[PDB]
This record gives structure tokens, C-alpha cells and sequence, in this order.
DNA sequence: GGGGGAAGGACTC
DNA sequence: ATGAGTCCTTCCCCC
């Protein structure tokens, strides 16, 4: 199989740069502001000027300020980037039909029966990025390989505004080499757990009797992990149609107080109601982070679609229901809407 | 034994 | 110490 990625260069950042060209060279950290306090919230995304310094995805925007109180601060824009992304994806279109959307900025193409080889693979990939650059002035990281994986990962290597192959004989040696806490889908928690099993490259876990691999991370896991040392991970390229919609706000202040928290869990009905736009879903959950960022969550099925008027009602109870069969405050309460028809 | 639903968990970006 | 979404695991009802 030939797979060509594309992930698209600090997205959010580099849309706010295309909107406003004058952030051009400097460190742009888009932001989202949760309203506690000043400056509370968090970073969505930086730009590689703001990178450079340990300005990143994830940290506090305190922080970032710290580090670089002269870099712009955005706020998160999502519907823009949302906009700009869906004009990328329709001109990724034109080069294959074989196409799977992971994500806002992410996109997996199915080539093989495009190019007959990594030479033209790698071409198609320029000749892409070109594209994109011609039409939207974003630049994008091309990855390619054999399977998603390890198209992911050149791009990782690649980024930014990028461009790699791995080959046959690349991935032998990325399977024996790769610190294997860089594999897609391998976090903190997983990392450590294999390393406490002297795993620490893909290889390793052809060694290691399977019951034990299987005991510490799962079933799963631990089959996705063999299968690419064995270079036998396959998983085609997936139209991927969204499963769930949902919406999770930060209240002002920590609260077990059913009142105080209505008005918030309401106003997440009725963004997640905007965005399902047209889709009925079947399932409700109520999701809530509790003080000590902690995630409990109570949900229901129904044998038919829900209207708003029983998401308000069914949303109460489920929330209730969080308070009955927990003691903590809640810092975060929110809703997710699924199963559609 | 395992299918399917609910809730918690990890990870992605 | 934000936000959105996906897949997996555990535990339990049930066949
Ligand atoms: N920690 C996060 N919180 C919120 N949004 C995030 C976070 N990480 C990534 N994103 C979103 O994912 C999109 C792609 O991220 P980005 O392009 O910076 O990733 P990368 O540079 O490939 O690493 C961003 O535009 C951003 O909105
Ligand atoms: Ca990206
Ligand atoms: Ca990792």
C-alpha cells in the first residue's frame, strides 16, 4: 500500500497569520480563555516562532507569558479554521477518492492506485503541497509510507512545512530503532508501563511473552504494537463520519450546586444543538471535570431521537444523578451527543 | 464464553 | 491545569 499524509503546519496560528500577514515572523500563540480569572485558560496551538521557546500546546497561558510576554495572543477561533480546513480537504479530493479525515488539520491518502512508486508518491506529495499553497497560502508537512502509522510518523519527522518518504527498508530500521514512546496512540501512561517491561523499540515486543505485553496495556495495545514490528500493521484508509458532538464549558466558579451549574450545562445544549446541525442523535452523556480534574460521566440511550427539549430535561437528571453518586465540586460541566440516526 | 451497554481511561490534536 | 473527539477496558446483564 502507498499512504500519503498531510498534516497541516500549526493550523490555528498559521490561519491567523493568512488573516493577518503582519504576524508573519513572529511568535503567535492562540489561546483559550476560560474566564476565571486573567489570563485563564490555556494554549490551543502556537506557531513555531513561539515553539522555539517551550511556548506550547497545552500549558497555561500564565506561563506563556512568562516566557514571551511580547508574543501575540489569540483566541481560539475554531469556526475560521473550520472553514479554512474544509476548502483543504475538498482540494485534497482531487487526488484521491481514498481519503480519511482524522482530524481539523489531518488527512490520509490512499495513492496506491495513483502512483506507481515512492518517486511519484513523493512528486504527488510536492505537487499537493503546491496546491494548497497556491490556493489557501497554508503550508502543509507531507508524510509517506507503506501503512498510517508510519506516514504519520514521517511527518513528524518532516514538520514543518515539510516533506519525507519512508521506505521499505526505513521502516526495518525505525521498528529496531524508534524510541517507541514516538509511536501514534503511545502516551505517558503506556510509555512508562513498557518501559517498566524494558520495551523501548518495537522489536522488543517480539520478545516478550504476548500475556505479559497483553497484562500491562490492554489487548489492543498490544496487538497494534506487535503488528508493526512485525511490519504487518494493516488498516485501510476510512471515510470516517463523526460518531459524537459535544460541547464542555469551564464554570466561573467550582460548584456542586444544581442552579449554578443549569445555566452553563444549558448553554452547552445549545451550542451542541447548533453544531449537530440536521443529525438526531439517539444518546446523551453529561460530562463532568471535577475539581481535582477528575472526569465522571452519566448517560442514556433512547429507542429514538432527542429533541432539545428532552436534552434540557434528560440532562438535569443525568447531572443529578453525577451529584447523587459523587461528593466532589465540579470544575467543568459539559454534554456529548451521539448515536445518530 | 462472549455480545452489548455504561462508565472510566488513554490518547490525539 | 481548555477543548473535541475516538477507541479501548472493565464491570455487569444476559443469551
Ligand atoms: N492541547 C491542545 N488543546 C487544544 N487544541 C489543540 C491542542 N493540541 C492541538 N490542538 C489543535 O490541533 C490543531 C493542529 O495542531 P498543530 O498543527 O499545532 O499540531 P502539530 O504542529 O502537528 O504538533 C491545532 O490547530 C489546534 O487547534
Ligand atoms: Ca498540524
Ligand atoms: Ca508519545
Amino acid at each position: 500500500m502507498i499512504v500519503l499524509f498531510v498534516d497541516f503546519d500549526y493550523f490555528a496560528a498559521q490561519v491567523e497569520e493568512v488573516l493577518n500577514p503582519s504576524l508573519k515572523g513572529k511568535p503567535v500563540v492562540v489561546c483559550v480563555f476560560s474566564g476565571r480569572f486573567e489570563d485563564s485558560g490555556a494554549v490551543a496551538t502556537a506557531n513555531y516562532e513561539a515553539r522555539k521557546f517551550g511556548v506550547k500546546a497545552g500549558i497555561p497561558i500564565v506561563e506563556a507569558k512568562k516566557i514571551l510576554p511580547n508574543a501575540v495572543y489569540l483566541p481560539m477561533r475554531k469556526e475560521v479554521y473550520q472553514q479554512v480546513s474544509s476548502r483543504i480537504m475538498n482540494l485534497l479530493r482531487e487526488y484521491s477518492e481514498k481519503i480519511e479525515i482524522a482530524s481539523i488539520d489531518e488527512a490520509y491518502l490512499d495513492i496506491s492506485d495513483k502512483v506507481r512508486d515512492y518517486r511519484e508518491a513523493y512528486n504527488l506529495g510536492l505537487e499537493i503541497k503546491n496546491k494548497i499553497l497556491e490556493k489557501e497560502k497554508i503550508t502543509v508537512t507531507v508524510g509517506i509510507s507503506k501503512n498510517k502509522v508510519f506516514a504519520k510518523i514521517a511527518a513528524d519527522m518532516a514538520k514543518p512545512n515539510g516533506i519525507k518518504v519512508i521506505d521499505d527498508e526505513e521502516v526495518k530500521r525505525l521498528i529496531r530503532e524508534l524510541d517507541i514512546a514516538d509511536v501514534p496512540g503511545i502516551g505517558n501512561i503506556t510509555a512508562e508501563k513498557l518501559k517498566k517491561l524494558g520495551i523501548n523499540k518495537l522489536v522488543d515486543t517480539l520478545s516478550i511473552e504476548f500475556d505479559k505485553l497483553k497484562g500491562m496495556i490492554g489487548e489492543a495495545k498490544a496487538k497494534y504494537l506487535i503488528s508493526l514490528a512485525r511490519d504487518e500493521y494493516n488498516e485501510p484508509i476510512r471515510t470516517r463520519v463523526r460518531k459524537s458532538i459535544g460541547r464542555i464549558v469551564t464554570m466561573k466558579r467550582n460548584s456542586r450546586n444544581l442552579e449554578e451549574i443549569k445555566p452553563y450545562l444549558f448553554r452547552a445544549i445549545e451550542e451542541s444543538y447548533y453544531k449537530l446541525d440536521k443529525r438526531i442523535p439517539k444518546a446523551i452523556h453529561v460530562v463532568a471535570v471535577t475539581e481535582d480534574l477528575d472526569i465522571v460521566s452519566r448517560g442514556r440511550t433512547f429507542p429514538h431521537g432527542i429533541s432539545k427539549e428532552t436534552a434540557y430535561s434528560e440532562s438535569v437528571k443525568l447531572l443529578q444523578k453525577i451529584l447523587e453518586e459523587d461528593e466532589r465540586k465540579i470544575r467543568r460541566i459539559g454534554v456529548r451527543f451521539s448515536k445518530f440516526i
